[PDB]
């Protein structure tokens, strides 16, 4: 059989034997099908490469909206498998208005049943659309559109794979279990540079958080690096991360890692997945140029994906964390269910020395050049005693409880737990 | 500071002699009061220039707070007036934690009661976030946003920006009822003007005024930037309605990143405060960044699908010119569930043009026949292929066009299909 076939491709993604296919096999360019993915009931639909490259027209998209009638009915999880050209040039408008019907039931669907894409071949146009509108992305590299792939598998058998794992993600979420995190609990501060002014990977502390053996399904490791999120367990339980990555741009919020932050926010709320905000985090930054109508913007859909999440979601402030960056990374002021911080770390307006050269500026320079400097950092000192740290927080009310980092893993759980599925 | 006194501009903004204070005046720097815009009650706060820049700190932002917990509880538009360099950096993490408040404010009220920034002075830090969240945002010149697309209406001064800022919650409070015998009596032969030529580009927006109310304002949003999309707020037969128009005069009025991001954000915004919507179509493609990054119209792009596709409030569809491809089908199409779709009598409803069709269809004759037959070939494969594909007819017959109508009757038939619309559903 040809690689492209549409029931070999189907067969290879559902449960051995679970295919039950939910029409007639036919020249229209797509198969769509019912099936099991680990048990669970789950639609699916491929577009055929053999016939015109996969290209979409009138009957083959009916088939697809039929598929998402069915799966939206029955509350089924819906996984496409892309290959395509797009729409049917020789098929006219018919086949665009059809393309557009697709994309309506989509739209219905929308954070109602997962859907999931896995995009095998080229796919292009009406057929690059269609994935942009579902809820997770999976590419294999036989398939710039930047930010639009979420997860980027080995080749085509491992990404049904990524695409299986994903609908027990979002399907199988299962209940936090407070035994098994304390029994993963370990040391993760052990993790952070001896400095505190340099920088690091955050992986490893996300990967700490998690289960061990169990993978970080990350979302869109190439585009706003600065940001990491992703899916993973926690407990046995479906949980979203994100954490600001100080390796890239000093781990700075910017304009892509704030679209990047609030698709994922909204993306687990609307699936009632709780979220771990693992935050360390100095600033914001303009694009190239100077532009900052991209933060301002994205940044204000960060803020609004945070202030209205009912998903539990809990802030851990590993480093330091400042000003209005701190106030978009799930702050209680934005109803985070807890806000937990390290013993060591900083929450403030900026640092210490520039805090210092604004609130006394007028001294220093009223102060001879050569006493200066000595000045500065004596005044930075007395600032940094009584500004800044946990304690100083924790008076406020801006941070629930400092922890100690072998607690990591039981207390963000324990703080998940307690909170309801829904509010806040 | 006179001229930057939270009570004169508030005044300036209110109504004559219908401030009522919601506090005692103090040196938090800011100001809230209740008054009237016209005889609607209105919600409003100043920050007040005159005391550290305007800068934010507990005092102030609670009274913001305090403010929007009123507005929202009695169903009132709520205005700021910002004038700040940014937060009480001397509060320390008190501060931020209070700025974050005021946002979380503007989130609870999104969507729920209308909320217009007017920006008289230098806006910084937390002082630019929060016209961000808000849904329309009014400059003053002798002002800077700062830490594009933020600003949506330019003014001409601080006074003129309080007039437009006024007008706006007459558009949002007082959106009135269509009126069929007004509508009737603005008809002109709006396809008069455009070119001669179908080739020619033009401006859409003297297409855009000659729609709506001769002797009413149209509320452009962001008039310099997507230009090749054009958005803002009218009057259709004193009726409240938001227009969404390409522009072919830029970009050849196709899609882009922005302007997709540009018309999601307004038809949301439409849709949330039951404003209906005028969509004049034509758009012959969609771009990417010159750099050919297409994620941003990927990502943008199905962001206006999304929009249009779960709109409720009445849209209909005007077809001028031509509407191509994938562009057709974010661009209010019938199948993204339009409330109806009209065409002027020679428009194309098409996958692509006829020409371009033809050499993608037939491109191996076409490589095949002589070099100097190759032009009369290409124009008789496009004048067949166009006898049987792309015309107005032909839509109806497969039914993404609702009706064909007389271009001078536009604007009596745009106003009759938004009037019998249900107010939700679609
Ligand atoms: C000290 C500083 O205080 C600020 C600055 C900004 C601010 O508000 C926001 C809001 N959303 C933000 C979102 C992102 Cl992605 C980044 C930064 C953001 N900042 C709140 C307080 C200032 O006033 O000078
Ligand atoms: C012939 C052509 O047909 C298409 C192309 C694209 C398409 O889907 C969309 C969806 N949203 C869009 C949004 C914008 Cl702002 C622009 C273009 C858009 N296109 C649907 C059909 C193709 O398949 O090649």
């Amino acid at each position: 059989l040809d690689p492209r076939d549409p029931l070999l491709r189907l067969s290879n993604f559902f449960d051995d034997g679970s295919v039950e296919l939910l029409h007639e096999r036919d020249r229209s360019g797509v198969l769509a099908a019912a099936g099991t993915v680990n048990g669970v009931r789950t639609i699916a639909f491929c577009t055929d490469g053999t016939v015109m490259g996969g290209a979409m027209g009138v009957e083959g998209c009916t088939h697809i909206v039929n598929a998402y009638d069915t799966a939206i009915e029955d509350q089924s999880p819906i996984v496409g498998i892309w290959h395509s050209g797009g729409a049917r040039l020789a098929e006219g408008v018919r086949a665009l208005h059809a393309v557009g019907q697709v994309f309506e039931a989509m739209i219905r669907a929308s954070g109602y049943i997962p859907q999931i894409s896995v995009v095998v071949g080229f796919a292009a146009g009406g057929a690059a659309y269609g994935p942009a509108l579902t809820d997770v992305v999976v590419m294999a590299p036989e398939s710039k559109k930047s930010g639009v792939c979420h997860i980027v598998a080995d080749d085509e058998l491992d990404a049904y794979d990524r695409g299986r794992r994903l609908v027990g993600l979002f399907c199988q979420q299962g209940h936090f279990d407070r035994s098994k995190a304390e029994a993963g609990d370990t040391d993760i501060h052990a993790l952070l540079p001896e400095s505190s002014r340099r920088a690091y990977d955050v992986r490893p502390i996300v990967t700490a958080i998690l289960d061990a053996d169990t993978p970080f399904d990350e979302f869109q490791a190439n585009w706003a690096p600065s940001m990491v999120v992703g899916l993973g367990r926690l407990s046995g339980r479906t949980v979203g991360v994100l954490a600001n990555n100080p390796l890239r741009l000093g781990g700075c919020l910017n304009s892509e890692s704030a679209e990047k932050a609030a698709r994922f926010v909204r993306l687990c709320d609307a699936f009632g997945i709780p979220l771990v905000v693992v935050v360390d985090v100095p600033g914001y930054l303009p694009g190239v140029d100077q532009e900052w109508g991209g933060v301002v913007r994205r940044g204000a859909k960060l803020l609004h994906a945070f202030g209205e999440c009912t998903v539990p979601r809990v802030t851990l402030v590993t480093r330091k964390t400042y000003g209005g960056a701190y106030i978009a990374m799930n702050s209680r002021s934005l109803n985070a269910t807890k806000v937990f911080a390290w013993p060591d770390a900083e929450v403030a307006v900026m640092g210490a020395k520039a805090a210092v050269g604004i609130l006394h500026k007028k001294k220093l320079a009223a102060a001879p050049e050569h006493e200066r400097e000595a000045l500065h950092d004596q005044l930075a000192a007395e600032h940094e005693r009584i500004a800044g740290g946990v304690d100083s927080a924790l008076d406020i009310g801006v941070v629930d409880e400092k922890i100690d980092p072998a607690h990591t893993r039981s207390k963000l759980t324990e703080a998940l737990a307690q909170a309801p599925a829904r509010r806040g």
